[PDB]
């Protein structure tokens, strides 16, 4: 259940963290962007697979803040990942050599990271820990967690609560506490969701005080 | 041949690098202290083993600056390490649980107290190489950039006889440690109380090079 990252991934995390410390908010752009890719995938699969969406009919991204627990959640109903895919996709990597060289050489790298598709790791810019809960049509719900020094995968004792999809949960660093404020999240989400072809919601309040999903794009 | 560090070691390296960020020269103190501890060990073994010192009759620490190659070498003739010991002592970590918590909660003394000062070489080095020859094994080489490490049989064979050479590929901004003046100075400070003789390969005035005793 306990694994170690591939060497090149440790290097990649360091390059990303060191070259973006000046524009941390980008982590949110990357999470929403990965959410959108996952949503496109299940959509492509639903063209050939008639049972594709049976686990969860919607195709959405739902963002929620939990100030009391110091948590930020970003949930999408994309294709999700199997246990083997969590271990492979997040703990290893496969023209990587050049990318690292370009990153190192460049060291703006915001565009580089997006183009290569390794934006997930920019989550370590604001999080002391990253948790990935996923449910893929071909497997049971699993959980991936990491503080960047190793990672582990376990079967989710809660069972299948996602239906289909992925939740990226971030345990925010103390200095990243500002991302727990609704005003800030709504503003960032709105900016980074303008060109995403799937509805994106943020759990927010409204005037008694009532909480409910608020469309951002 | 390729290995990954234990999770605890990765955490430890970060804790050590982030706390001593303002007093980097301390890496030299730790390398010399570890050198010393390796010598005490072979000295002890030699008390109960007539052939202990057969591979190399001396008990010393020799420091060498290779400016051109950007390398710093620290060689001792202690007990050395087998292939299995390089992998275990350097890639895994002992009351570690509490130490990490204590580090998190000055760290200079703490690191010295737990004996994990080796990792402070990463404060001034982009890559760290450890060549070692133990009586019970052939010479091997351990190398790391901190993101992983590998251990290979030393193709040069037994050149140490017995002992360990710590080789640091100095970061561009750590280049100051390649100056004889500076290393001589630091060595003289952290060697005042080391029971074994410590030498620095230095020049004297024509210009000749030779071992100069610093303690
Ligand atoms: C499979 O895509 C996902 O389910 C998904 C998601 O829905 C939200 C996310 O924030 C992320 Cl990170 C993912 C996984 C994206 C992916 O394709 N995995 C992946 C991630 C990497 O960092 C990577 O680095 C080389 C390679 C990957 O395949
Ligand atoms: C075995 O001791 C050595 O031969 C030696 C040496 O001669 C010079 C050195 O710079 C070092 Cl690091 C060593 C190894 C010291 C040791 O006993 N191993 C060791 C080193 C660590 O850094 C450590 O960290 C948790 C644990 C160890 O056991």
């Amino acid at each position: 259940e306990k694994f170690a990252f591939q060497a090149e991934v440790n290097r990649m995390m360091k390059l990303i963290i060191n070259s973006l410390y000046k524009n941390k908010e980008i982590f949110l752009r990357e999470l929403i962007s990965n959410a959108s890719d996952a949503l496109d995938k299940i959509r492509l699969i639903s063209l050939t697979d008639e049972n594709a969406l049976a686990g969860n009919e919607e195709l959405t991204v739902k963002i929620k803040c939990d100030k009391e627990k110091n948590l930020l959640h970003v949930t999408d109903t994309g294709v999700g990942m199997t246990r083997e895919e969590l271990v492979k996709n997040l703990g290893t990597i496969a023209g990587t050599s050049e990318f690292l060289n370009k990153m190192t050489e460049a060291q703006s790298t915001s565009e580089l990271i997006g183009q290569f598709g390794v934006g997930f790791y920019s989550a370590f810019l604001v999080a002391d820990k990253v948790i990935v809960t996923s449910k893929h049509n071909n497997d049971t719900q699993h959980i991936w967690e990491s503080d960047s020094n190793e990672f582990s995968v376990i079967a989710d004792p809660r069972g299948n609560t996602l239906g289909r999809g992925t939740t990226i949960t971030l345990v925010l660093k103390e200095e990243a506490s500002d991302y727990l404020e609704l005003d800030t999240i709504k503003n960032l989400v709105k900016k980074y969701s303008q060109f995403i072809n799937f509805p994106i919601y943020v759990w927010s309040s409204k005037t008694k005080t009532v909480w409910d999903w608020e469309l951002m794009n």
